[PDB]
């Protein structure tokens, strides 16, 4: 129902755990193109080492160019230490801030799971639904509502 | 127990921003918020803007974007979050809550907390007035009117 | 030991669970008058629906009038959902913000208990100490130190 | 082995649980004087009712006078309700804020323990190391590095 | 990562508590940048603070006096008998994230929050573990470059 051919979307994704990132980035892109008439040349895809750099990657990017919506994609898996918990907390509050500070919609495409299986399942593998598809429509809608 | 009011706010302009995930619970709430304001607080239908966003995460940004274009006396953020298999529930709830509180304090506009953070669907519906529960949306409506008036 | 007859104090309390709120507001007021020589005319008592509106009730108020200290009073009880947890967090961080932003002392008179019994006990009922008295003295002292 | 004779330090401590506070404030002071050549007349010691007023006490103070470093000292013990949890969280984030906002180093001298015994042990009693000494050096070092 | 940054000025601020683990980390971060990213030794400032609490303030104070392209905050926090670990970790983490978003300078998270010494050392490359300091070095170089060009 929502078409956004004049929309410029930015996708910033971490590179840790690419087995799950790719399906997500891919689904987010295809859904916007095939279902929302977004033009491929209007979709910038940038990356950062890990999820911690996510907020900063987005902030730096929406300062140089102009986008209508941004999607932050990353995957965090609980480890042996308290790392997962603290990073997850920081990046989440961070993304929310970068969005409220700039006035640019920031779609939350961060997965915070207990194990690899859970991440892949939410990436569309092994019978699960690909959450990247949802983030794509979300970005399109927020972009339009922001004009 | 919650102590609402009998205040009248016919000149108030109210904004309601709700997510669309889990509409089975959202509708009753939104509807409750609206009826209570009209039938009990003399708020005029034309003065009630109802906008939506995909999910609860876009709730704060939706409100911020909207209270910048138009002028409202109070805002109500409605959404439903249910605990899943991952830590998703935990982190989103935390971000959105801190977020609503900020949009409110930054702008100076009252923001009523109409976000349900439950463990399962059943709990959500119950607080939506179904299966014998009390509709929390009615509560949010009187709170919105009251905060609207106290903000002059 | 401190006297503050020229002090103007603001009290904003939620209305949910008045069985506990009243004793607290009363203890805060009496303690200031009978023990700190604060004048009744100089004490503004306002209310809001619930604890969530507490930060905004205070921000709105200390912007229209001038107070030397404020007391935020509310009672939150753990329910069946994660509600209690998330609202508590937000109100606490929020009260702290309103106080640091404005420069006005904000006394924390917010009870975060597991049940009604605990709330009343800290309101001075059933053999407990009334915490509102404590908040009153805190308000006077902070008011004076703020000059 | 850092000397800071020209440093002006500020110490704001809460008054609740003085049995533990004193040893801490005293250790911080002694260490600075005896080991870092800090002048007694350049040390301001102020107090507030409780830990909640800690952030506001410091903000107010580093606005009237000029200090090179500040030390916030308080003791929080877990009780029967969730009070401990929420106040600890708010005070901690608050102290960190006052420090980043102003540009004045703020040393974290806040003990968040499960019981009185743990508080006293970290105050140097019953065979424990007095943490106030550590806070004193930290303050001196941060004061000098802030130039 | 085949990125080279010979014109980059990197800042490293590390706490001094628990040096047995800090050193391997700081060393790994520095060797990695130089040997693998052509970063010049004279363009790498290494500063320290007493503990992890002072980490955010140390970085803020430093990126205000000089100009850096990226900063790395290194420290080690270990769970104790009290709630200290929990609250400090929380504050420092949110703090580092803020110093970075406020200034516009990339801040790499080199803070280990572990349950015991063994876990820290293992992540510092000892006893058969991978040195995380290396990763932070590459990260710093990449963020530094993406923040310019």
């Amino acid at each position: 129902d929502l078409k956004g051919p004049e929309l410029r979307i930015l996708i910033v994704h971490a590179r840790w755990n690419l087995q799950a990132i790719e399906p997500l980035v891919k689904g987010a892109v295809e859904t916007m193109i095939e279902k929302h008439d977004v033009k491929l040349e209007n979709i910038d895809i940038e990356s950062v080492p890990g999820s911690w750099e996510l907020p900063q990657g987005i902030r730096a990017s929406i300062a140089r160019n102009t986008y209508d919506a941004v999607i932050g994609i990353g995957v965090l898996i609980k480890g042996s230490t308290m790392h997962f918990e603290y990073i997850s907390e920081a990046v989440v509050h961070g993304l929310m801030r970068v969005g409220l500070d700039s006035g640019v919609p920031v779609i939350f495409g961060l997965l915070t799971v207990l194990n690899e299986e859970q991440a892949l399942y939410r990436a569309g593998l092994n019978g699960g639904h690909n959450h990247g598809n949802d983030w794509g429509s979300a970005a399109v809608e927020m972009g339009l509502k922001a004009l």
